[PDB]
């Protein structure tokens, strides 16, 4: 099976054959396509390690030797003993890094194999995954030239003792509903703050308060904790040329960091996973600055630069957009923050996606998540056909877990 | 079965039915999704019920499902194919399904004007002149000297595939390309090939940046036929900037008049080849897709070079600046001109708009996020965060492949 892509750009076309060893279901049919929708025992898992034991033996060049046997002996055992099984440091360290190389949302992945794994699995405490934290976070930051890492906590078990982050990002903003009925702060984590509130934090009610981290040890109720300030680097954002910028008192944080996925490695679930890159510059100054959702600040942007505002046709949201956009990726270069602009990085995933149609047989890659927010066309993915599928290793979104925790 | 949409900025959530009435095949299985891949005679037997189908749907539209009129019909086309082996469609149900070939086209963001569409029923002609005459006439009455309608015009069916009608051209009015032996190319990149055929048929090519394409038309499975569109029905509209008075300099203009040619309009089991059809522009397709790709025009190193840009690094992001000035440029060119033109917040706005009203009245809207979405500024459009559903109904336009691939030369 044999499946061609073409880039309308080049005419140059490749051929998958990766996609064969998909597993998991995309939610499309025959029918329905579904791709722009974002949330699309004993006896089962030993297949699955099987499946994953084979792909690590063979990545070490070492399929059908002595050792693959005997550790696939040992695995079989350890499943009809005790019901699961632990993965070996270079069994670790490999899944993390092909769970990344899996995310076919993820426009960064020419980085792949540079990851630093943490193995936090003898972690046993909510005090324990506090320390780990933060040193990943010192890790990954490295005083502005970031680094890509993971620390990776104990795997389910029954499923009523998961360690959990219950923070959607490492690092993040609270948000706050006034009595004048707008937001303060970043709008996407007034739920998340209220229960830090009701948990017992005290808030400083301000437009960029770090929020504290609430972590899930052993299934126990989340405790809070606050990252030390001194580790949380951030960045003011200011214009190369206008001025007046600095006044809108903008700021983010340097480090982008995942805290709510699953990780599955083998059949094993890993509920903590928290992952860190560095940014791509659209993701601040157009998701995070100018989604209506959000700090939503187009308007305010545009006001300062006079334009005319009357008329959609004027293309004064477009003008702003850019704007800030220039401010971002000027800030965090001047202040010496790893960051990459959107021109960059695509370029880069193209090289990366043609590196792995040689070397692998294909690359899933999910259109509608890799080119950027804005300037799409102008870019070297847009032009790019892409198929998306699913294989494991992988991370997987998994609901807020104030939706499923009974305190 | 229901199916949800959520738009992910307003939290608003939608749920589609009209699904269930989706026949073809996308593409996509359980293991694989090809959302991003741009291209994904009948017999008796399957033709009468794709007939049934259409006219269940067409009647059921005017309130006579059931009705004498209805089941006559039936009969009416039931012997017809029997006896024939293809039917005629009544002038009704051509502009129903025409219509409604627009409404159900996925990758169609101006779908909020699907009902107001010129039908020019061409069914009558016989000769490739016919087929100019007919063209000529469409394209001036689109035109409308700037207040630009929607029309379609619609040539005989398909019988036996060996007498197909073919505009060749893939748009009614497109520019000539040209290779030059230094491997640079003059004009539209895109047209190459086309226009190389245009001058072995016998074209006097002028051999500049923006020449008018002749029209290469094909009746009855004859060999094409080449001839130009009278010059004085071909709006063009000068590109220049409301500030920068460079931007004239450039020597760049385009067409007003958007006009696809090559596609396949499927009636009730029913085949049009030929059936040209045309809008008016979304301001980016010209600034962003034909000035700015790297395959067309490709203007915005020139641009941001008269901009005095910095160019040395990509996170300057000169080529995002060059290319909101360009938009605008075309966007004021158009208005000043009086041509009708949207801009890309004004159309995804009444998109949405649309496809909210056809959940409500329809159950559904099948849509291509990757097309809708438009090439620049996506997220801040309010299709960005909308969630859509894409599945094929009929009546429906189709993509066929160039008829200088497949032709059989008579000589
Ligand atoms: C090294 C620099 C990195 C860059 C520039 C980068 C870039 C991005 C971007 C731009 C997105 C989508 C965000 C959006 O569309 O708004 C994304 C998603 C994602 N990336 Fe990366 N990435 C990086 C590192 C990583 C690392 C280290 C991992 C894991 C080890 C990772 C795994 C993922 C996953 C799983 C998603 C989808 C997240 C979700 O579903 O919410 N990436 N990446
Ligand atoms: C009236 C104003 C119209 C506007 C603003 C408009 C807008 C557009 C745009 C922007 C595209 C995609 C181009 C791209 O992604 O670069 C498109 C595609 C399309 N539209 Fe429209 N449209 C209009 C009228 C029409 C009409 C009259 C018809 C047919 C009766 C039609 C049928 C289609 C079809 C079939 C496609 C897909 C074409 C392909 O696959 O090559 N549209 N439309
Ligand atoms: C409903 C829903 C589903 C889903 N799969 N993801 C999300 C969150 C999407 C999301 C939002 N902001 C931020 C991210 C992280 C993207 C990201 C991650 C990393 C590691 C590096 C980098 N530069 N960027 C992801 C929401
Ligand atoms: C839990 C949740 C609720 C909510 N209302 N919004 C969100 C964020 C949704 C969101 C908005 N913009 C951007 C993203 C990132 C993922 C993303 C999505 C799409 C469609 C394109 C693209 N390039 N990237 C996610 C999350
Ligand atoms: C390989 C391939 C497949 C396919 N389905 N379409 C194409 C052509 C895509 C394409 C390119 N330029 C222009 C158009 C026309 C879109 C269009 C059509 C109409 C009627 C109005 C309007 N404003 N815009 C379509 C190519
Ligand atoms: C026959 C043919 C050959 C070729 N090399 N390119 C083309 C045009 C491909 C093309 C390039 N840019 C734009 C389009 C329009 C359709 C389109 C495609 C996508 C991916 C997104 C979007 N918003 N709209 C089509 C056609
Ligand atoms: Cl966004
Ligand atoms: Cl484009
Ligand atoms: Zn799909
Ligand atoms: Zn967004
Ligand atoms: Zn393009």
């Amino acid at each position: 099976r044999f499946l061609k892509v073409k880039n309308w750009e080049t005419d140059v076309v490749l051929t998958d054959t990766l996609h064969l060893k998909s597993t998991l279901e995309t939610g499309c049919t025959e029918h329905i396509c579904m791709g722009s929708i974002m949330l699309p025992t004993k006896d089962q898992l030993f297949p699955l390690a099987k499946e994953f034991l084979d792909q690590y033996y063979s990545s070490i060049k070492r399929f059908g030797s002595k050792a693959h046997m005997d550790r696939l002996e040992e695995v079989n055992k350890e499943i009809e003993s005790t019901s699961t099984y632990q993965l070996k440091d270079t069994e670790l360290i490999y899944g993390a890094k092909h769970a990344w190389r899996n995310a076919s949302r993820c426009v960064g992945r020419i980085q792949w194999s540079k990851l630093q794994v943490f193995d936090a699995r003898d972690c046993t405490t909510a005090h324990g995954m506090f320390n780990y934290i933060c040193n990943h976070v010192k890790y990954a930051t490295n005083k502005g030239n970031l680094r890509s890492a993971i620390t990776i906590f104990p795997q389910r078990t029954d499923g009523k003792h998961d360690f959990r982050v219950w923070n959607s990002q490492l690092i993040r903003y609270a948000g706050y509903k006034q009595p004048d009925g707008s937001t303060l702060g970043d709008p996407a984590n007034v739920q998340f703050t209220e229960i830090c509130i009701q948990q017992g934090w005290k808030a400083p009610r301000g437009r960029f308060d770090v929020l504290p981290l609430l972590l899930q040890a052993n299934g126990n109720d989340p405790e809070l904790f606050q990252i030390p300030p001194e580790l949380v680097l951030e960045v003011p954002i200011r214009h190369p040329k206008f001025d007046w910028f600095k006044d809108l008192g903008l700021k983010w944080y340097g480090l982008p960091a995942v805290s709510n996925m699953l990780l599955e490695i083998g059949g094993l679930e890993f509920s903590a996973c928290p992952f860190s890159g560095w940014y791509m510059g659209t993701e601040i100054g157009v998701r995070d600055y100018c989604d209506n959702s959000r700090y939503n600040i187009l308007e305010e942007v545009a006001k300062k630069m006079d334009l005319d505002m009357r008329k959609t046709s004027s293309l004064w949201k477009d003008q702003a957009l850019v704007e800030i956009n220039i401010a971002v990726l000027y800030s965090f270069q001047s202040d010496k923050v790893t960051i990459v602009d959107h021109h960059s990085a695509t370029e880069s995933f193209i090289k990366h996606m043609e590196n792995e149609y040689r070397c692998r047989g294909g690359c899933p890659a999910d259109w509608v998540w890799i080119v950027p927010p804005m300037s799409g066309s102008i870019t070297p993915v847009f032009h790019q056909e892409m198929l998306n599928y699913r294989l494991t290793p992988s991370f997987e979104y998994q609901p807020d877990p104030w939706n499923t925790h009974v305190w």
